[PDB]
């Protein structure tokens, strides 16, 4: 008989400290952990929890749960605008003398935007304008949905300022900034088209309009009012050099309205707040008093539970009780469901990820609904086969658009299904694939590969890339050993003997000769049973940084570098879990976009959706828990992986 608050598992301890905050309300709250907020909504519907903080995007996810009976019973507002129904209203701001009497006439104007993927300055304008025949269509399927929007904007407006990361892929973003440079010509620094830019953001858009001869600005009321020194909410009038009489809101009417009056606004971003199941009603006043009290006492400096558990913020923690409202009706009255459901015209593009298990299917579906609610496009669809090979076949057949493959199966999958890598996992704090490296003791006499001829080697297991593939390819490639009888010949290069676990299962007896009492590469190196250890960079924790170095077999100069420099002192880059796609359908940009937008949106917000976390007590579902990001696969890395595999297929290994 408590009010159960769902909380991302990572923040359970913070919710517990919160439960110790003294308050006048004696309401008992309990912390219910979930995998993330998306799961929390399921637990709320299922009554394992009673409420959870939500952004409007989360309410939308919540409104789609089959048979849902959610209720938004609490709004988080600002102290500046405690009585405003919406977080912020989107407005169109023009010079008073702009000849215009219809929103069709926004065409050809120089436009001032807050920045890409933002609400009043981008998503809302796109949502509303696209309803207008004069606005370019966005269903050209030779390119991605994101490119369709940018093409549409750069074709409708004469010039714009739309800064920021248009693509999560750096090279795609740069290429797009070149091809649609008109979208950056109104900015303070057009070549860069990124933050900081004095002509971007809520205020910079009005400066773009007032000071850089822009002709329309998409922004929000509060920055429009303050730009002109006008009062807003609790904020009083301010001295301003800008004169509001020279400017006007442009209304959907096509009419103009004074800035000094109530703004005409085509949509608003709704406030965040709390969502709960319908049985929270009736039991509703005591909870609201409890949350209000926690909000007003965490205001002072702001413990973790303030933001991570209650979903408040420094700027947004005025708890306002509303007339309880269903989530979609909450979103509707802001015109914000339209924005959340924005598309690009039929057929809406879909990227179909192939998964190999029921749990992965369910993770892909929860990820899809989240991505969609968060304005990431293409829509993610989920397709299930019963193996990796069947997912790969399906990508070939165009039953799917992408599928993952691990370790050294990427080159095989390309030979066999004519697929190619699109993006791969990166790891560590440096967000980097693993590398196969060559570990040596400090001060030993090896600086290049021929110096190790006749010597002894330690390896990771024969079944590993770094242990077997990379040293075998590295030697064969430099012709230090013939490519007939490769494993034997490897043994003949390290003629002093080697430990390559599992080489047993031609005459390969030399390659287990040094395994001694303990075949681990770090014990084998430590005990001078080998003079170099071919291991993965992922295993370098087993080597004392003060005693061991990397042999930079990759560098022209050879030599040595520290354990942490593996990314440039190595044998080969290691294939990480990789998603592959066919040749004749979605572009690599269209395929990479949604997963890399997820990875980058969720890198700091695993509480919203735990993309790399445990999923129903299963690890490494879709992504490995160790993944720290996603990057597009360079063609040259692809091509190198194919050559390595070709050498290994030659050896019959
Ligand atoms: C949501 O969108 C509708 C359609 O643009 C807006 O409807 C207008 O509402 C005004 C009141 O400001 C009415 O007087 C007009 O008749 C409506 N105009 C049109 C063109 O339909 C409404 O303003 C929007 N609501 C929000 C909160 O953004
Ligand atoms: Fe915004």
């Amino acid at each position: 008989s408590s009010y159960k608050l769902c909380v991302p598992a990572a923040y359970m301890k913070d919710c517990e400290q919160m439960l110790e905050v003294p308050t006048k309300s004696k309401v008992a709250l309990e912390c219910v952990p979930a995998r993330d907020r998306v799961e929390c909504l399921s637990f709320v519907q299922q009554r394992q929890a009673d409420f959870v903080p939500v952004d409007p995007e989360d309410m939308y996810v919540a409104s789609k749960i089959p048979n849902q009976d959610f209720v938004v019973f609490q709004e988080y507002r600002t102290d500046e605008e405690p009585d405003a129904p919406f977080r912020y209203e989107a407005v169109i701001v023009v010079h008073k003398d702009l000849p215009i009497n219809n929103l069709d006439q926004l065409k050809g104007l120089r436009s001032c935007h807050t920045g890409v993927n933002r609400n009043v300055g981008y998503k809302i304008p796109l949502t509303m304008l696209m309803k207008r025949a004069v606005f370019p269509k966005m269903n050209d399927h030779s390119i991605s949905p994101k490119e369709n929007e940018l093409k549409a904007l750069s074709t409708f407006f004469a010039k714009s300022c739309i800064v920021g990361k248009w693509s999560p892929d750096p090279k795609t973003n740069s290429a797009w900034k070149s091809q649609y440079s008109h979208l950056c010509s109104m900015c303070e620094h057009p070549e860069r088209c990124d933050y900081p830019d004095n002509y971007s953001g809520y205020e910079g858009a009005l400066r773009c309009l007032a000071h850089n001869n822009g002709e329309v600005a998409f922004t929000k009321v509060i920055f429009t009012r303050k730009f002109f020194g006008l009062p807003v909410g609790t904020t009083p009038a301010s001295p301003s050099n800008e004169n509001p009489e020279e400017f006007r809101y442009l209304c959907v009417d096509g009419s103009k309205a004074p800035i000094t009056g109530k703004a005409c606004s085509w949509a608003a971003r709704p406030w965040q707040g709390l969502i709960g199941h319908n049985d929270v009603l009736a039991k509703l006043a005591p909870l609201r008093e409890k949350v209000k009290q926690l909000a007003d006492s965490g205001a002072a400096d702001k413990p973790e539970w303030f933001t991570k558990v209650l979903g408040l913020s420094e700027k947004i923690h005025h708890v306002a009780d509303n007339i309880p409202i269903k989530p979609i009706d909450y979103l509707n009255k802001a015109n914000y469901t339209e924005v959340i459901e924005r598309g690009h015209g039929a057929p809406e593009l879909v990227v179909r990820l192939c998964v190999t298990s029921n749990v992965a299917l369910s993770k892909c579906r929860a990820m899809s609904v989240f991505a969609f609610s968060r304005d990431i496009r293409p829509i993610l669809d989920c397709v299930q086969e019963n193996s990796e090979d069947a997912c790969l076949k399906s990508v070939q057949d165009n039953g799917s658009d992408l599928a993952s493959v691990d370790d050294m199966r990427v080159a095989a999958a390309a030979k066999k299904y004519n697929l190619h890598p699109v993006f791969h996992e990166v790891y560590g704090e440096l967000k980097t694939p693993n590398y196969a490296v060559a570990v040596v003791k400090k001060g030993t006499a090896y600086n290049k590969i021929d110096d190790l001829r006749g010597k002894k080697s330690c390896h990771s297991s024969y079944s590993t890339f770094s242990g077997l593939h990379a040293p075998l390819f590295y030697l064969i490639n430099k012709r230090a050993i013939q490519s007939d009888h490769c494993v034997k010949n490897l043994g003949e290069f390290f003629s002093g003997g080697s430990c390559l676990p599992g080489v047993d299962k031609d005459d390969v007896s030399k390659l287990k000769k040094q395994c001694g009492s303990d075949s681990s590469a770090w014990k084998c190196l430590e005990e001078d049973r080998g003079d170099v250890a071919f291991v993965s960079s992922a295993d370098l924790s087993h080597f004392d940084a003060n005693q061991y170095e990397l042999l930079c077999l990759n560098r022209d100069a050879g030599g040595r570098d520290v354990l942490s420099s593996f990314a440039t002192c190595n044998v080969a880059m290691a294939p990480s879990r990789t998603w592959v796609a066919a040749k004749d359908f979605l572009s690599d940009v269209s395929i990479a976009h949604t997963p890399l937008s997820l990875a980058q949106m969720l890198a700091t917000r695993p509480d919203l959706f735990n993309i790399y976390g445990e999923f129903l007590k299963n690890n490494n579902v879709i992504f490995n828990n160790a993944a720290k990001g996603l990057a597009t696969t360079e063609k040259l890395d692809f091509e190198k992986f194919k050559t390595i595999h070709d050498v290994i297929s030659s050896c019959g290994l």
